[PDB]
């Protein structure tokens, strides 16, 4: 039999399928099946052409997104798609008139528009162009000008900055609109006295001259961008008139020093929610503003106003939790850390300080995904106490005790690891069943709880690997300092105990990591343990997430510490077992992954022989302000400078001068700039030690170009088979 | 028997040990012996104490370089050297007075002088400080302001901007005092119309954001600098006075179009000597203009107008030779191409267009190195027909026939390759002898030819290498084309004709390059073949120097064409010789060596198992015009695109596949920038081919800081022992 091959994970010979569907009611959702626009009603299971395949051809550019105007009058179309950064790109867009099957060729979108939304009603349309806020009433009429502030690189209207995009709100989108689209609200970022990160983009070969990249970037302790949040009145857009706004300031409580906006959520349309956060990220405050009809202002009260705090470390995850508001709006569903320190679902009233747990154990909630008026949907780990499986829980709002786990006994060898799509009144969901096994999307009755049909099974999939001798993973745990933590090892076919294998540790361990779960994954480890026979191994240690805040915590202010140690001390257990060769050790990571790598491989615990760094951190001064102070603080003695300054890999540069060291970095990486790995590799030669590198010309963070990709794996695979031995 | 390692080589264990003085008279010398300034004298061959390592010791800060005014009244002390490029530095000075024994306190030459120098008599001082010319005809008065226009990367007075600087002068300094100081000529450098290169530089861990060099570059076919050549007089030079200079504007046959000025001669008090090139390079003419007294203008004659035409390729070697004057001035003497296309003395009349050969033979005169009314001393290849030998020659003004060799049969085995330094009337000479054997340091008289003292003979160096098994270098010939070409082999100690030994090709290969000479080196190629028992050869085939135009412009619009072709020929004969191992085959070099490197491995010939690229051009589109066009010509459809296009080395991506290939760089090279390493690595990825890299931060073309230098060749001795299957 054939193995798992690296031209097989390259070439995505073996594909995994999935089903992407677009909820527009309580009933109905649209699906892009052989590139015709279906429409499928889950009340009958019948399904009718939206859009032939036939409109793709004719339009004459390849169409990569649509988006339907809630009231199925127009169809928005993306081409000459431009990527930025992880979330942002500009495009071209076309409106399509379904009524009367003709393309808008009058007041068309411009081109390099940055973003565009409908409205969550109607067919209005809001688009960013030049930085700056532009409203259409009519896809045929002019558009309406909201903002004259947009400066490139500068003032960024209804679009992010790169640090907001990255960092806070994980989106290139910072427009929200009301229920019924009576107002626009959007935040402004003021880039001014941000610093620039330049380098060098080299382009074409034609070009004879490299072009300077320059974006506004914060580094941790330098000047942020600053944000203003309007609320605009749509209702009086006229060309003749001004354009009527509120401006929101956050509460007294964050406005005295530097803070961000990182959430906004429309309660009704006449009230409003405002999530922001100290820059510290250890204060966080919601604010809920309600519209006066005589003034057109956005009065905040202290009543509500609802303060979350961490004593411990940082709010929420990466970010605080979003609240969940009822239909009237006067209470709201928020998940937050108990007094135990686990991430459960609070109940709060909108006018009242107080809180209701709703959830409790030694598990977390991951998220609330749906809330009607009788029920609140949420994803756990609570499932067999595995924190790396994910299962669809529903809560009855009148009894907390009434707890009905919807996925847990589906499939249960087959699916643990689960995330839900609910339609408009939360009537009926998708299942998507990411593992261990084949992906399972499927189609269930919130009613019932009755799956109505298989969406997708990956039944070509299953067929597929028949033919080829594939690893299996196997998740268990180990005990660190009394603490139990979970490990995860890709092994190789036809294991045999008595046999020692060489191991290669894929490491993430960041803050709230979780590297160990059961999802089903066609990797470069799945290469490695089916045709190489390595085992590759992950772990979660200290410092990793949903398992509560302290294990989570127990990195605050010192990164580089225990998640490295315990990245070793795990290794040195994988070794005694005597199916390992403790001679052929090696650690791989991408981004904080990488950084981990580098500074276990500057440990000097003669644990490992080689490793692998992708694009990682060096130096916690060089990475951005809202990521790195959110763990770490200030960089200032008054603060934690000593932890900033004892955590660069360089400061272990020494010890690598034991080790076989692979060091790769994207000339272009705009997230983890060149400059981090450029700054190590200068100390490693300042230390007299011996190590490759390899340089990704115009390579972003991702180094996912399709000829980057493959070549990086190829490398990669080099490399560790010399440190292995391996023809 | 020890033998010649990686760490005796990195480290400088074995020194040479060699004899710098510098000519203050036509019979005296200064010496830095132990921090000491002696005089010696020539003559009688007693010394004295000029300046006491105890004046030094209380300067406060570290003497690197010294000049003494040419009246012995002043010393110039440099210190606080900040390096810029090749030549180019920026320091702070303190001018000593010899005759009262104290320092001068008073109007200081200001910190950041990027140039400074003496007038050719007495103690008038002439420096660059923020790109303007300043004048001091007493160290203790105030300086003179000559120009105004200086600005930083824009307008250079007094000093080359970054291409007349690499490539046309070979020095900072744009500065020429008239012999008797009257006059300060000067050139002023325009780039405000030059493109430029911006990279990054990283600088010390502690520097947050990268800082973006940008330096006006012109790449091949980009806008040039505009030169202006001005004679100031510097006798009206008065606080309350304007400044007297008169431009001197190069003739209508260089003035129609782009052009250089490549050299400035001053004959005599009243006449100057311009050659000026055209921006194709294949059009030079000497320009003599004469000092008009009445006017002031500086008048010159078509009658004493000198052109230098090559239909073949380019004039000269590098740039025309310069011409050596008469103490009248009414003739001088100039190596020219004859019409064997060897170079040749041509003796020239001022204003006569008609010149008479001196020398003659299948050889070439190096260079005029003294010239007297009776005498010429020149360096040439002729002894033994070797022309990578040196020897000085002195030749009968009166009787051309009458040719003597001075340096040929003094040390017959050990010297083959000479320098020599002339006394200010040419009373006396240094001998420099770098090889074969161990460098000898002599003194003689002109008169006699006497040899007066052996100034170094490294006996202290001859000591240490009798108990290490040093390898030996052969030097040789072969036929490539009815050709006989030079080819030297460092080959290891107990060399045995029966063992297959493994071959490092080192390679240069550029238009007039000589690798194959007589020099003795203490090299990295010392180490191969001492320690690790490598073959290292050199080979100079088509379009090599010194032996003759015909070999020299055959590579003429065709780079990367008959050198590279050549390289693989040649070694394909080392290989046929039954002490190569044909399985065991690399190439390596630096610069044009890096590029003709990846050409041989791009050829597909299966000759070289790997090789090294260090710094390397990859597109003639992207080094600097000068250099470039004069072997290319322009990169447009009318000029030679088509051949600018089929010479990267991208162009031969594909065939990499079947080769070993590191490929090494500095990211902060301004002379061959890290984009062409950059634009060549990305097209091995888009080639799918695998390679190694490695750059070095903040390193620039020399790849010469202390650690970098140590890590560059220790990692280039892995990858060697890795491709040589070597422990
Ligand atoms: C346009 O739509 C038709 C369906 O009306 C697509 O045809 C299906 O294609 C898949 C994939 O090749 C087949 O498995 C089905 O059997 C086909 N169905 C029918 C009814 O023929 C067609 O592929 C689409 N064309 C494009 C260019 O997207
Ligand atoms: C930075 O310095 C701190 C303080 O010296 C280090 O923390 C100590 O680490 C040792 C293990 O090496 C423990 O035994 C101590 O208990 C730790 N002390 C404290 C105060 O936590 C820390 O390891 C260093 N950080 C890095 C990244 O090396
Ligand atoms: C350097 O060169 C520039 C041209 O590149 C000269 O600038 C021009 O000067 C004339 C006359 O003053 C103006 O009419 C042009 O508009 C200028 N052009 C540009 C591009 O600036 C400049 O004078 C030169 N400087 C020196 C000191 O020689
Ligand atoms: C660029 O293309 C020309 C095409 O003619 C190449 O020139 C030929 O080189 C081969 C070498 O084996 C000779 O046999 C031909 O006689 C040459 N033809 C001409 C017209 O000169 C040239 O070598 C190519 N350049 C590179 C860098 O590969
Ligand atoms: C809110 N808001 C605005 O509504 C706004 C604006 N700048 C303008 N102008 C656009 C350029 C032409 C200029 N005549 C008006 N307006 C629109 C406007 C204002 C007042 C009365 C009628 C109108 Br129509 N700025 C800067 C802003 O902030
Ligand atoms: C390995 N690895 C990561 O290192 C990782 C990650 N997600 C995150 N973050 C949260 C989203 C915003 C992101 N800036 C931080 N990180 C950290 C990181 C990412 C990129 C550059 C530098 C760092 Br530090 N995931 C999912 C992962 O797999
Ligand atoms: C040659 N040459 C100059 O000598 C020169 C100059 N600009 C100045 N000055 C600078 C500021 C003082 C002002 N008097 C003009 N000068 C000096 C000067 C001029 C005329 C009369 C006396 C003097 Br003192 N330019 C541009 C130039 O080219
Ligand atoms: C290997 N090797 C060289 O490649 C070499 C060289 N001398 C020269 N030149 C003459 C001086 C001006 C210089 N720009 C050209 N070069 C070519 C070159 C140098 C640097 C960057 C790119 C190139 Br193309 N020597 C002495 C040597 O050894
Ligand atoms: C499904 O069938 C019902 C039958 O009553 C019909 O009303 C509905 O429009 C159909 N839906 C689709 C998507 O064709
Ligand atoms: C952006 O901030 C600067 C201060 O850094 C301020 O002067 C400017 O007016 C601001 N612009 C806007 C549109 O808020
Ligand atoms: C708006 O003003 C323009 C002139 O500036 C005028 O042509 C147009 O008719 C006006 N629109 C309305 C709705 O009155
Ligand atoms: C938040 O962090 C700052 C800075 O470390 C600290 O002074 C403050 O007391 C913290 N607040 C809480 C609630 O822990
Ligand atoms: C200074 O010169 C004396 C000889 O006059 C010598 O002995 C001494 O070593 C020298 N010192 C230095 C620091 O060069
Ligand atoms: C060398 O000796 C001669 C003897 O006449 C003397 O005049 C001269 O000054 C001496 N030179 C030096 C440099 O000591
Ligand atoms: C030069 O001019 C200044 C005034 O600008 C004056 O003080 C000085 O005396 C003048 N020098 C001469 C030599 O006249
Ligand atoms: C000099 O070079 C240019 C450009 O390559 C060319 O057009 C011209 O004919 C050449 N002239 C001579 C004399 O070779």
């Amino acid at each position: 039999r054939r193995t798992y091959t690296l031209t097989d994970y390259l070439k995505s010979t073996f594909r995994v399928k999935f089903y992407t569907l677009q909820w527009i009611s309580d009933h109905e959702y649209l699906y892009k099946q052989e590139n015709n626009i279906l429409l499928f009603n889950a009340e009958y299971g019948n399904s009718s052409i939206f859009l032939e395949n036939s409109t793709f051809d004719e339009l004459g550019y390849s169409t990569n997104d649509y988006s339907v105007s809630p009231d199925r009058q127009f169809i928005l179309f993306e081409y000459n798609y431009v990527k930025q950064w992880r979330h942002s790109y500009t495009a071209s867009y076309d409106i399509y008139d379904l009524n009367k099957r003709q393309l808008i060729t009058e007041e068309r979108i411009p081109n390099n528009t940055q973003w565009i939304t409908w409205s969550p009603v109607g067919h209005k349309l809001a688009y960013v162009w030049n930085n700056d806020i532009y409203v259409k009433n009519e896809p045929n009429l002019s558009s309406q000008r909201i903002t004259w502030t947009g400066k490139e690189n500068v003032i960024y209207n209804g679009v992010t900055d790169w640090v907001y995009e990255e960092e806070v709100f994980s989106a290139y989108s910072a427009l929200w609109w009301s229920p019924n689209g009576t107002f626009l609200a959007y935040a402004q970022f003021n880039d001014t006295e941000v610093p620039l990160i330049e380098y060098s983009f080299y382009s074409d070969e034609s070009l004879q001259y490299p072009k300077t990249v320059r974006i506004p970037y914060p580094k941790a302790g330098a000047e942020n961008p600053t944000v203003k949040f309007f609320v605009v009145d749509t209702r009086t857009l006229s060309p003749n008139a001004s354009v009527t706004s509120y401006q929101i300031v956050p509460p007294a409580s964050v406005l005295i020093g530097d803070h961000y906006l990182c959430g906004v959520t429309w309660v009704t349309e006449e009230r409003i929610s405002l999530q922001w956060i100290r820059r510290a990220q250890n204060y966080s405050i919601i604010d809920i503003c309600d519209y006066d009809e005589s003034t057109g202002r956005w009065i905040s009260s202290v009543a509500r106003q609802h303060i979350e705090i961490s004593t411990t470390g940082w709010v929420g995850r990466f970010r605080p939790a979003e609240p969940h508001f009822t239909s009237d709006g006067n209470s709201f569903y928020k998940i937050i850390s108990n007094e135990e320190g686990y991430k459960h679902i609070c109940h709060f009233q909108t006018d009242k300080s107080n809180c209701t747990f709703i959830t409790k154990g030694a598990w977390e909630v991951i998220g609330i995904e749906a809330l009607t008026s009788d029920y609140l949907y949420y994803i756990s780990n609570e499932h067999k106490g595995m924190p790396g499986g994910r299962n669809l829980y529903r809560i009855q709002l009148n009894d907390y005790t009434k707890v009905t786990c919807l996925s847990c006994e589906l499939n249960p060898e087959r699916c643990q690891y689960y995330s839900a799509s609910f339609s408009n009144k939360a009537k009926y969901y998708q299942l998507r069943c990411f593992g261990p096994g084949l992906p399972l999307y499927t189609l269930h009755s919130s009613s019932s709880d009755k799956e109505l049909r298989v969406l997708e099974d990956n039944s070509a999939l299953d067929k597929m690997l028949q033919d080829v001798q594939m690893p299996s993973k196997k998740l268990d745990v180990i005990n660190l300092h009394g603490t139990k933590f979970w490990y995860q090892m890709i092994l190789p076919p036809h294991f045999d105990k008595s046999k020692k294998y060489p191991l290669l540790i894929e490491v993430y361990a960041g803050p709230c990591s979780q590297k160990v779960d059961t999802v089903f994954r066609l990797s470069w480890a799945t290469y490695l343990a089916s045709t190489e026979n390595i085992i590759v191994a992950s772990f979660d240690g200290r410092g990793s997430g949903y398992q509560g805040d302290k294990i989570m915590h127990a990195i605050n202010r010192r990164l580089g510490t225990f998640e490295v140690e315990d990245q070793i001390e795990a290794t040195r257990q994988f070794s005694k077992m005597g199916f390992v060769d403790d001679k052929r050790i090696a650690i791989w990571g991408w981004s904080y992954g990488g950084y981990v790598t580098s500074m276990v491989l500057g440990a000097g615990s003669g644990v490992f022989k080689c490793g692998i760094a992708v694009a990682p951190v060096s130096k916690w001064e060089y990475y951005d302000s809202v990521y790195t102070e959110r763990y770490m603080g200030l960089p200032t003695p008054e603060d934690n400078l000593d932890y900033y300054r004892n955590s660069t890999v360089m400061s272990r540069a020494e010890n690598f001068k034991q080790v076989e060291y692979l060091l790769i970095h994207g000339t272009a990486d705009d997230n983890v700039h060149f400059q981090q790995s450029a700054q190590l590799s200068k100390a490693l030669v300042d230390a007299g030690v011996d190590f490759q590198t390899m340089w990704y010309t115009d390579e972003d963070h991702g180094i996912a170009s399709n000829m980057a990709h493959q070549h990086i794996y190829t490398h990669m695979s080099h490399f560790l088979k010399q440190c292995f031995s391996l023809p």
